[PDB]
């Protein structure tokens, strides 16, 4: 039939990328930090997702920022951002297959500097 290593190769091997997640929207925005909540992808790409990957950058600048999660969570905060800004997100469903597709790119913008004294 054939020859070396093969077995476990019927539809792992014929398997596909996730698909792009949803509900994504940003619950805890800060002024520096910005915290995007998602919910799991309507379907996955065979294989169980590993990892998100998640791009920001600022809708002036040309460079984008990549923030992994520590797991297979839906939740990641974000960081060193400047106030009164805006800055696009995109979520992602990553797998041992590779990067799917990005979801509807998301624009969040930071809150306005108030002070750091409780008021």
């Amino acid at each position: 039939g054939s020859s070396g290593s093969s077995g476990q190769e019927y539809i792992l091997a014929l398997a596909d990328v996730p698909s792009s997640p949803y509900g994504v929207k940003i619950i805890e925005l800060s002024q520096t930090t910005a915290k995007v909540s998602f919910n799991k992808p309507d379907s996955h790409g065979g294989v169980p997702i590993h990892h998100y990957q998640v791009d920001v950058k600022e809708v002036a600048s040309e460079i984008w920022k990549i923030v992994r999660s520590h797991g297979v969570q839906t939740m990641v905060v974000l960081n060193n951002l400047e106030p009164n800004t805006t800055y696009e997100i995109r979520v992602a469903a990553v797998n041992g297959k590779g990067q799917g597709d990005y979801s509807k790119i998301e624009i969040f913008q930071t809150l306005p500097v108030s002070g750091p004294s409780s008021g």
